[PDB]
């Protein structure tokens, strides 16, 4: 499984461990175990993003 999640929304980071992204992306995904806040790479960076800002693909 390649672990990739689609960006539905920009969003921009908050806090030191959050990350921003843009409508598109293609992220991978390092941890969806909270409901509300995943952990993922998006290139050199890696941190949080609200999990309904994302699709996971397939």
């Amino acid at each position: 499984g390649k672990e990739l999640v689609l960006a539905l929304y920009d969003y921009q980071e908050k806090s030191p461990d959050e990350v921003t992204m843009k409508k598109g992306d293609i992220l991978t995904l390092l941890n969806s175990t909270n409901k509300d806040w995943w952990k993922v790479e998006v290139n050199d960076r890696q941190g949080f993003v609200p999990a309904a800002y994302v699709k996971k693909l397939d």
